[PDB]
């Protein structure tokens, strides 16, 4: 049942927030956001155009060259950023109930992760804003030699729909440290959520304009701000092939890149595992966040003497998990957050059957009607296969048997991704020799799908440029000033 | 200046390329030709690379990356090797300046006393960096042990220019080797000597097979095969804005890391306050060191008003006085541009400034009668939006530009698409800081100028680059970061 | 015109005032209590619970319990961080009763200690909830073979004894690091100012602090904080006070192998030279001394002035000394209060007469002020030379000595020459003169062309005799730190 | 099998031998000596000159002005960076002649003299080098109104007291990291050890040093390490030795204010888990312990084993006990040699003596070998108990103690119920379970499956009683070093 803040929320047309103002599409155009619950319309929303990223960005660079952002110390600053943690955590259930709507995941775990997540991200980003420090180089008695972290000025930030607070956060609380501007787009899918939570950043007291919302669709709104001459950096997590445009748009300015992208990650189940907790990490590792979820395990190797067991335990998990609305209090897994990207993995599943494999579990739609795909556990598969080596962002698994440790790292290593992985094993050695030898960034060792503040998350290869989270995310909002003083 | 024998020994033969160790000729046989600019004669030839010969050095560079001596070896072994490689850059001090004397044209006793101490000191430098590129230990929870390895991303292709030849390829291997990548590295056709030289110490240091790779030749050619070549982890390159945008965007098909470090325009600003003495002397060395080919020249001088006809005339003197000559000759205070090519191009500025309604206080054509050489020049009567006080004109050509406000000065010295560096002349304590906090520029001397050392980072703000060399930062560029989360519950 | 008392002080006032351990509000286990005053009143201002050696003990049984085990030891670093803030907001939230206790207890004038005392305090303890989450260790390359990694543990139960001239700030100094590294703690506040720090108890309890790690034992130095200094088991030890008491300390701790941190007293040279803008320098120089009542320990009680501009800030000093209005400080016309005890009181007239004995003019005050209350004058002794008492020795008093010179190296020589170097500060507007001299000043802080600046993400301490070790910034961390250095072989 | 002298340290050794004050080699000023032995063969191996407590002055003047004035001072840190390179590759140029002191005057074999001592010294010279153009202080974003940076300025003449068990790479670890911040050094070898480090001198003038920078003044403990200790002009002591002498120094420097750091005994535990990797934990177990014949401080002088492979290790470390063969340093047969005087041999001997009648059994040694020299029998004891003496205290000899152990969470609190804490050993296989283990284990270094890893770039020192802060790694700089906070105002 909606609560009563969300039910007048969604009760009017859902406005932009530019300059510390809630304001409609300086040309009147509106779009849509769905429930893929349903397939209903949940809102209609103002519709970011060319012009009013314009508006945000002049906001932005208003913010950022006088007034208070610009004024403020770094202690009133944090204030700030933590006060806004406060008020999300006030709101936890607002806003969980707007990502189980417009996402379409369980509104139970939208609460006990992507708000908590959410929340403790800004207080740990809050703490940074009195401590990214520069540093004194001793060289000469004849100077003085200082560096300055400065921060970069006005951002651009394009984020996805698959955790759209979370992200949301991952982009703001890293830069808003440093001192930056924001404009951030979020995605035509989810913007519901990121448009309830500016009421908070103007009830925490930000200056106008030091963040700006502006939903659309990606080659408008986003190409708006990719584009932009007076946009000092860009954010960007998404697919691959976006990856590339704004990577090479950014280079007509010489603007600096971090780009979060896909992955084909694997969990790796070694003989000396512990059985019991690899099939559940394994299982969880796919199928969390009904697989729309960049980190995801989606390539299941298992040691040739565990396999068959592996198998038939991840085909029971597959059938019993309980499909259904996200505001339903019996769900654990929702649906696909579109028609298009239910259509896309059920493409996937068509094309692996075509190819040879064989569907173990699931490989169909689920239910009258929404976005739901049936959690999909595939076997009979060889590395070659389309299935095994793209991005399929449903909740479909590929299993590997394998002979031996080197083979499995050479396997898990040959992909043009390298965002996660996860490997099982009791061993102390092996541990750590499997960790340091898979081309990842981030490494699980008898886990799988950990995320927080403190540490830091990207990858290497073809996932992406750059980390986000930990203190390695301030560098990226950061403008590096080495001063020299003759004291001589 | 006598020719020393190891120098006459070496361009006595065709110049060979280093790939995996051995020194070899291109696979097809192909070769180029590099000239002395202060006589225009062939100063040596030199073997060509082709996409096939990057592609032999990536290779060679993969392989000691992923197997052998370099990657076995502990971070001792390998800092001890950096080590004893500026020792012997040291010991070939004056075979290396001459070469770049030479080669690139400047004078010997500044290649000597500049670049070639610069060279060993960065690697000195980043041999004591090995042992110290540390990751972090994270506390999160009590049932994980969270810790970040700094990994060294692999095989690194590298491209530098000319201007500064030796000690930019120290600026690029210095970090890249500290870190355990292994390099492709492509010299500028105009200047590849120093570095094809400096190769014979690579070997004889201890370097293992295929670790550094050296590569001449052409951009298009060379260049290219280097920038779109699949097995090449990250990119790193110096050079024009134009070549620096072509290389980012083709790194956006392989999702590759890059670090730019390009052109500025940077100011040097004379405020009222300044001891003018030594302000005028930092603006004019600032501008004409290097005749000018040097990114962070302080190419438009500021002056408070009430300094301005003092340092314009003191200027105007100056650069008459200066003594053009060859790189060899020891009574050259300045040598010309590196090719007809440049001497060409900064020439046109000239008469676009002379279009635009400049006026030319000094020089301002060729000189000499050999040799790619060009006047030192001051431009006076200049507007901000002309074109010779907004684009990079490499040369010794300085403009100079009246003010009258500090606010003023600060908002049009970072009118610019560029922000490599900064010049700030004052006595005042608050003033000094003010200013150098506002100017946006990767580095600031505040009363002085045209200071780098291996520990304080270069690059630049806006178009002038992305990312930093030297100091710890430059580490950063050769990295990859790995979270590790061990499950300890 | 009196600042009238809040409802929540009266309160806690009327009660015998109670210490804090393992999470619980306790009278002395032996029943004795000690009194505390209103130094500008004279009269009897609480009556407090006073702990003795087996109260400190049963501190440290409960420091211990709450550090080996239970929800403190188990708690996430941002679970800590969030308690460590919570406290923070009620610190703000009880703004107004924390400044008139210390107006009340300390002396010192209630709208300072409001806008001062207090708001560090807060500020201190949102800076550590922030490094919670970051004390971070190494990942040390060193082999192919190894993974070695360093771990930044907290030290175990902390002794922590403050003085009485800041009362609540030097409680946060002293917490905020330790907290925020995972410590528990026994924290003896000073004998004459408990009642600042018994009144935030209530507030260490409602932001839900785990029972024992943070424990408040009120009493006298000879034996509460002897008790803390001499106990078995408290893994580490945290001082600041006068140079004696830290000599006994360091000394005792010997016997045990104990890091040892100390803040100790300072001679601090405030220094104008002859391009330094004059105007703010008189200033500077001023409020750098009588801040606090002069019980402030980077005080700038040596004023060295350059020789064209001595006469002139003589003067400056004279006629501003002599305009301070003393009285009480929770009384709205009060600039200065008093002395903290009629024993400090004693101390400080009795340097004055020493000053007067080696030959020193007193060019305003040089007495007692008022009817009652432990009240001194604003003091500004002329005609004195490096080898007096006053110049040398920490008076603590708002008392200020004015020398002259003539050059720059000479003012360097006689600024440095002192067994003291907790601070200095340099006025000139010269740019390479200003960093000149602050590098070759011994002094753990220089302010340029400012003083008496302290902000918890700036470390603060002494070099020489004003003591060993940092607070505040960074730096602070460490001391509540052990290393460990964790080798896993993986051949 | 007699290894052959050096010609260079025969030169050296027939001559008297100097102490080095100033950039020269001196002799005492009243021309007192003493005499340094063979422990293998007990006869005089060089007469040395004393230094007292009037050379101990004339070489802390000379640090004082190196310090204050002339190239050092002057130096930028890439060009001190240079002289401890070039230490280093002269000390590898000499790495026959110095191993061969250590085996001469040690009494330590040859070859692990070389292998391991001597590698390390250079190594940590070179490590060190590294670190002079990287002391980084920090710039604080405080406020728009400030720059606020840290300067890590080194902390001045550093008076530096080392013992007698690795003589040549212990001045490295004292030294490497105080030359690389900029400190200037009086530095004291053992009376027992004087030779290695004194020959090292050549190199430090060789590389080109300035005078003073470094000054070395062997003797005895009670005249030339006090006259260090009690320096008025010293302004920092680091000692590593007994527990005894270190409260001592620590007590002396209270004084002073002075900061002190401590590295102290041992009684490091080495835990065998039931699934251990055996074969290496009886190798670990036993080079733990026996590895420069105990003379360790980080020496894994308590061996526990579960009871599963009680019976199998003490069986193989009694085998292995029984075959080691002694000798001395200079014969290439030699595995161990002797203890390193008269006074050690007898001080271990008692101690033996001592688990016998409290009722523990030696499985094997217990007792004195050979004819000559000072050496003791590879010792094994068994059926001890945690309260014998021989359990808690450091023996210091080649004497382990082997006790059994039933459950994880009883072995981290047997382990753990020491007043030391430097090191500590686990062997498992588990990946979980080795990592909890070497979290609660209260020890500055914890090995898992290795034993004794020692390296320039991790840092070393004990928890407890076994000392106060670290050396080695990047953690022994601010050893060193003084923060200074500066504050500019920028209106
Ligand atoms: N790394 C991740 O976390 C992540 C998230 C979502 C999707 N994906 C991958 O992307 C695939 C397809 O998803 P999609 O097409 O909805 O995501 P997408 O790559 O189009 O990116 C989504 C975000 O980028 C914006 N965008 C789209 N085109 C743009 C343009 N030309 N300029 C600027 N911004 C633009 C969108 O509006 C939205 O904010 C999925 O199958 C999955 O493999 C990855
Ligand atoms: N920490 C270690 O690595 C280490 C090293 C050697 C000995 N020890 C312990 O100490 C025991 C043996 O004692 P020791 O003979 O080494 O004596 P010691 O610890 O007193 O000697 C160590 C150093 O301190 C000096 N010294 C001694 N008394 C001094 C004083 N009053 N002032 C200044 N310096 C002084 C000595 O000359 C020597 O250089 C061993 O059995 C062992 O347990 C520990
Ligand atoms: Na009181």
């Amino acid at each position: 049942e909606l609560k009563p803040k969300v039910e007048a929320f969604l009760n009017e047309e859902i406005k932009m927030f530019i300059n510390g103002e809630f304001v409609s599409a300086i040309g009147g155009k509106t779009f849509e956001t769905y429930n893929p619950a349903t397939e209903d319309v949940l809102a209609v929303v103002c519709e970011a155009q060319e012009e009013d990223i314009d508006a945000a960005v002049k906001a932005a660079r208003s913010a950022f060259e006088s007034g208070p952002w610009a004024e403020m110390t770094t202690a009133e600053r944090a204030h700030l950023i933590y006060k806004l943690a406060d008020l999300i955590e006030e709101h936890r259930e607002e806003l969980a109930q707007l990502e189980a709507l417009d996402n379409g995941k369980p509104y139970q775990v939208a609460l006990d992760d992507d708000i908590s997540a959410t929340v403790e991200n800004y207080r740990y980003y809050a703490g940074w804003t009195t401590k990214i420090i520069g540093q004194t180089i001793p060289i000469s008695k004849d100077y003085l030699n200082y560096t300055r972290h400065e921060p970069v000025g006005v951002v651009g930030q394009i984020i996805p729909w698959n955790f759209p607070l979370v992200m949301s956060s991952w982009k703001m609380g890293a830069a808003l440290a440093t001192g930056c501007t924001i404009v951030l787009k979020p995605a035509e899918q989810t913007p519901l959520s990121l448009l309830y939570a500016a009421k908070l950043f103007k009830e925490a007291g930000f200056p106008n304009g030091v963040v700006n919302f502006v939903p659309g669709f990606g080659p408008e709104a986003g190409a708006a701000i990719v584009n932009h001459h007076d946009i000092d950096k860009v954010a960007f997590t998404g697919s691959t092939v976006t990856g590339k445009y704004i990577m090479r748009q950014s280079a007509e300015m010489i603007k600096h890149v971090t780009l979060e992208l896909g992955g084909k990650s694997p969990n790796i189940i070694l003989e000396d595992a512990d059985l019991e907790e690899a099939i559940n990490g394994a299982f969880q590792g796919i199928m969390y966040n009904h697989g729309q979820n960049c980190s995801a395990g989606s390539r299941v190797f298992v040691h040739r003497k565990h396999y068959e067991t592996v198998v038939d335990a991840l085909v029971k998990m597959a059938n019993n998990v309980k499909l259904g609305a996200g505001m339903e209090k019996e769900t654990e897994m929702g649906p696909l957050v579109s028609k298009k990207q239910q259509e896309r993995v059920l493409n996937y599943i068509e094309q692996g059957k075509k190819e040879g494999a064989t569907v173990a579990a699931g490989g169909e739609r689920a239910l009258e009607k929404g976005y739901f795909v049936k959690p999909t556990v595939f076997t009979d598969v060889t590395d070659d296969m389309t299935i095994v080596k793209e991005e399929i962002f449903g909740p479909v698994v590929v299993v590997l048997p394998f002979d031996s440790t080197e083979e499995v790292i050479e396997r898990a290593n040959n992909s043009s991704y390298g965002l996660a992985a996860g490997v099982w094993t009791q061993n102390i050695k092996t541990g750590h020799q499997v960790a340091n030898k898979l081309k990842a960034g981030t490494v699980w060792i008898n886990d799988y799908n950990l995320e927080n503040a403190a540490a830091p998350f990207g990858g290497y290869k073809q996932s992406g440029i750059g980390r986000e989270l930990g203190s390695y995310a301030l560098d990226n909002y950061t403008e590096v000033k080495s001063v020299w003083v003759n004291i001589k």
